[PDB]
Order: structure tokens, then sequence, then C-alpha cells
């Protein structure tokens, strides 16, 4: 019954920092083999430090999936530290948008089939993500969905911009509508729009969405439909991932 979550003191090593993420720095480091650990570079940490952290854990140690990134374990000696798998390759945003990867539709739609893999594996286990975009997509081996919180505007659904309890499973459906639409054009929604505050007020109203005639000549018409129904301006018109999940299987068969 007991799942030994809590690594051994004085085991985890950290070599090169990589970056920044909720409480901590992320570093690449070793505890049987190569490692990512979020640490908490204080070693008195404020109440809210530990109880992001215990939040943190808490989410992380009930999933068990391939599309999920692998918690291995934490650690709050010397220093409160979450240790994850370390994954070779790059985030989806950057293949996308930084490098400028050429993916064939067959990868562009298994990449999809994949994420709605994960964020089906995490809503039934009623994890809404709250922060679903293509930097949280990790692509381990640039070949298998790894759905992180690796660390967002154009992700946002209407009602999330508008503002108490904004977030829900719909939510989260909406910004996978928009990783669709990276898949699809190679390009983040907005790029002819160079004011922030505008595209705010425009997706929060309602005045602005998608142009969805930007979507590839090859990109099947069931993934455009399917792209429309996750990004419905009222919540309870988006489908959940049983259903996008069950329409991506069925497309990819074509
Ligand atoms: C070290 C670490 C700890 C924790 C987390 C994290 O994802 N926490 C998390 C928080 C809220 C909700 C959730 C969900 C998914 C359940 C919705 C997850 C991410 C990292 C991490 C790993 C990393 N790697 C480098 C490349 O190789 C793979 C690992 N690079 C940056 N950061």
């Amino acid at each position: 019954s007991s799942d030994d979550w809590e690594i051994p003191d004085g085991q985890i090593t950290v070599g090169q920092r990589i970056g920044s993420g909720s409480f901590g720095t992320v570093y690449k480091g070793k505890w049987h083999g190569d490692v990512a650990v979020k640490m908490l570079n204080v070693t008195a940490p404020t109440p809210q430090q530990l109880q992001a952290f215990k939040n943190e854990v808490g989410v992380l140690r009930k999933t068990r999936h391939v599309n999920i990134l692998l918690f291995m374990g934490y650690s709050t000696k010397p220093q409160l530290a979450i240790v994850t798998q370390w994954c070779e390759g790059s985030s989806l945003y950057h293949h996308l948008h930084i490098i400028e990867t050429k993916f064939e539709m067959i990868k562009l739609i298994d990449i999809a089939r994949q994420t709605a893999q994960g964020m089906d594996y995490l809503h039934a286990k009623s994890i809404i993500h709250r922060d679903l975009k293509s930097n949280n997509i990790f692509l381990h081996e640039d070949l298998t969905v790894k759905i992180g919180d690796f660390g967002s505007i154009l992700w946002m659904a209407p009602e999330v911009i508008r503002m108490k309890n904004p977030y829900s499973f719909q939510s989260d459906v909406y910004a996978f509508g928009i990783v669709l639409y990276e898949l699809m054009t190679g390009q983040l929604p907005y790029s002819n729009i160079n004011n922030r505050d505008q595209i705010i007020f425009m997706v929060g109203r309602g005045y602005l969405s998608p142009d969805l005639s930007k979507v590839r000549s090859n990109c099947p018409k069931a993934m455009k439909r399917l792209m429309a129904e996750c990004l419905k301006k009222k919540r309870d018109e988006r489908p959940l991932f049983p259903q996008i999940l069950a329409s991506i299987e069925l497309l990819a068969r074509s």
C-alpha cells in the first residue's frame, strides 16, 4: 500500500540549471541515471512554498501513464525537491515555433492523439491542467508526447479571460483546440495582432477567434471540424477528451 515516494537523503545531485518552475529552479540531475530536479533554492521554506510543493507532489504522485511526464519521487532534505524522468528532445513549441520542424501530417495527427490520450487520463483522475499549451507538450526522442507543467493568453478560453473558478475540463479542451491549430497551421494564433490587451479583450468578448482558413491543404476535414468544436466560445458546447480521442482515432485510420 506504500509507494515509497520519498527519496532517501543524500542521494540526489544536481548539475546544469535548465530553467525555473512553480516554487523553484529546474536542473538536469542524477538519481539512478539522468533526472530533472525541481528544487527550492532556500533551506528554510515559507508556508506558501511548502504548500505549493505539497500540492504539486500530490497531483504528480497520482499519475502513471506514458503520455504524462514520469514523477519519480520527492525530497525535503536538505531542500524541497521534485524528481522526474529526464527526456532527450524538445517541447512541441520549440519544434513548431523556434526551430520550425516540418512534421508529416501522420506525425501531426499522432502528436494530437497522444496529447488527447494524456489529457483524457488526467481528466479521468479529475486533474485539470490549467495551462495546456505546446510548451507543456514535450516530444521525448521527438516522438512520444509527455505532458507536464514545465513553467499563455493564446491558449486561454474566453471564460478564463473574463474571470471565481473559470477552470474546467472544457477550458483544457479549448487550450487543446489551440494546440490543434498550432499543429495544423505551424503557427501561433493572432500573429497579425501586435497588441496583447486587444487580443485579451477581443477573445474574452468573442470578437476574435482563431483563423481556421489558415489550416494546411492536407489537414483532414474531420480534424478541422474537431478543432472548431474544441474552440467553441461557449464552454458547454465543447466536446470532452473521450469524444476528442475517439474522433482523432477515427480520422487517423483514413
Ligand atoms: C522537474 C519537474 C518537476 C515537476 C514538473 C511538472 O510537470 N509538474 C506539474 C505541476 C502541476 C501539474 C502537473 C500535471 C502534468 C499533472 C498536469 C505537473 C516538471 C518538471 C520539469 C521537468 C523537465 N524535464 C526536462 C526534459 O526532460 C523531461 C523533464 N523540465 C522542466 N520541468
